[PDB]
């Protein structure tokens, strides 16, 4: 059951409006169909950066590396450059501002042994965790494309993967990101530095009353100075889909 990923060329004006160049995918969960302005690099393979803080987080809380969504994980006294690194935090502050160190500590806890278990558990991008144990989604050999990101999240918005119940309901709430009376939106944005190409991340799904709505996004991301872009494209798409007002 699939009928294939029906191009839409349409959004490319959103990411040249920006001067950027990018993709976008969606995927209609009531009617399962899939959509994208770029099939190919839509099926391109990237590293995946914070975005890798879904499953870090899904095998931390399955294991015991975390308990709950409330357990503090204190700073260990480096000054770092982001300003909200250097608080205490815990799972719903280390996601929502980021926290590469509160999650490169996760991984060493978690194993390489168990590290690579659980993402072919998960049939997680290339299932590759070659490189440092702490540092394999951000200068390692794992790659994940936009439509592996969807195949993921379509699978943890249903409770499927191998992890528990708990953990999984866990992550969702750590997701969130916006809501109103019109639509909830869990997500995880997502930068890339070391290796190139230099791209932005952001995948997730937007929640409506009767549907849901999965994405993933990647665009080129030569300075920071278009992070944001990551989402204004996203809802520009939306917004022309009709799927947000
Ligand atoms: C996750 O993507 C994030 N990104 C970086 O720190 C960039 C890199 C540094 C070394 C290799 S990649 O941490 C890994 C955080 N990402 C975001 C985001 O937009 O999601 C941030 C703005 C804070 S750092
Ligand atoms: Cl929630």
């Amino acid at each position: 059951y699939f009928q294939g990923w029906q191009e839409n060329k349409s959004w490319n004006a959103h990411f040249t409006e920006h001067k950027s160049q990018g993709v976008v995918v969606l995927w209609n969960e009531n009617k399962q169909q899939g959509f994208t302005n770029n099939l190919k690099r839509a099926n391109q393979a990237f590293l995946p950066a914070s975005t890798f803080k879904i499953p870090n987080s899904l095998i931390a809380l399955d294991l015991g590396v975390v308990k709950d969504e409330h357990q503090v994980f204190k700073w260990d006294g480096q000054t770092r450059d982001i300003a909200t690194w250097n608080r205490d935090h815990n799972l719903i502050t280390a996601m929502k501002y980021s926290v590469v160190p509160v999650y490169q500590e996760f991984a060493r806890q978690i194993g390489e042994a168990r590290m690579s278990k659980m993402l072919h558990a998960f049939d997680y991008g290339n299932e590759d965790i070659s490189g440092n144990v702490d540092s394999f989604w951000l200068d390692g050999g794992i790659r994940i494309s936009a439509t592996e990101q969807i195949s993921f999240l379509r699978k943890l918005y249903h409770n499927k993967l191998h992890v528990s119940e708990r953990s999984q309901r866990i992550v969702k709430q750590a997701m969130l990101t916006e809501a109103n009376g019109d639509y909830i939106i869990r997500a995880k944005t997502g930068y890339s530095t070391r290796i190139e190409p230099k791209i932005g991340w952001w995948v997730g799904w937007v929640e409506l009353d009767d549907n849901v709505w999965f994405f993933a996004m990647n665009m080129d991301m030569p300075t920071s100075d278009g992070l944001g872009l990551r989402q204004a494209i996203t809802k520009e798409v939306l917004k022309q889909e009709k799927i947000i007002p």
